[PDB]
C-alpha cells in the first residue's frame, strides 16, 4: 500500500545507481504525499535534476532544494511551508528519510537520508520513509561528501518517479 519512489543518482553527470524509498503514507500521509508528488513532478515542479548540496559522511545526505540548489530554497506542494505532521517515527539508524526544516512547522521540500543513527533529531524532524533498495548507492554518495558538507563532485537526481 505504501508508495515506493526511486531516485537515479548521477555524479558529475555519470550514472551511479538507483535508490528506492518506501514512504510511510500509513503513518504520515501528508508528508509522504509531498515527497511522492515532488518525485513524480505531477504538480509541475519537483526533484528531477536537483542536487544533494550537503553530504556529511557518518551523518547524512541532504537534498531537495530544487529552487536555489544550496539549502536556502525549495517549496512543498502545499505552499512555501507546512506543519510538522507528527513525530511517531524515530531516527533509528542508517536509511531513515526525514524532513529538513528551519524551526517548528517549516517543512518545504528539503530532506535528508541518514547514514547513522541520529536520535537527537527525534521530535524535531518528521521521519517519513526509509531506503528500501540501494543503500549501497547512498553509501557510495557519502564518499563524495566532507566534514563541512561540501561535495567534491556534483551529485544529482538525474531521474525520479514512482515504482509502486
Amino acid at each position: 500500500v505504501n508508495p515506493t519512489v526511486f531516485f537515479d543518482i548521477a555524479v558529475d553527470g555519470e550514472p551511479l545507481g538507483r535508490v528506492s524509498f518506501e514512504l510511510f503514507a500509513d503513518k504520515v500521509p501528508k508528508t509522504a504525499e509531498n515527497f511522492r508528488a515532488l518525485s513524480t513532478g505531477e504538480k509541475g515542479f519537483g526533484y528531477k535534476g536537483s542536487c544533494f548540496h550537503r553530504i556529511i559522511p557518518g551523518f547524512m545526505c541532504q537534498g531537495g532544494d530544487f529552487t536555489r540548489h544550496n539549502g536556502t530554497g525549495g517549496k512543498s506542494i502545499y505552499g512555501e511551508k507546512f506543519e510538522d505532521e507528527n513525530f511517531i517515527l524515530k531516527h533509528t539508524g542508517p536509511g531513515i528519510l526525514s524532513m529538513a526544516n528551519a524551526g517548528p512547522n517549516t517543512n518545504g521540500s528539503q530532506f535528508f537520508i541518514c547514514t547513522a543513527k541520529t536520535e537527537w533529531l527525534d521530535g524535531k524532524h518528521v521521519v517519513f520513509g526509509k531506503v528500501k533498495e540501494g543503500m549501497n548507492i547512498v553509501e557510495a554518495m557519502e564518499r563524495f561528501g566532507s566534514r563541512n558538507g561540501k561535495t567534491s563532485k556534483k551529485i544529482t537526481i538525474a531521474d525520479c518517479g514512482q515504482l509502486e
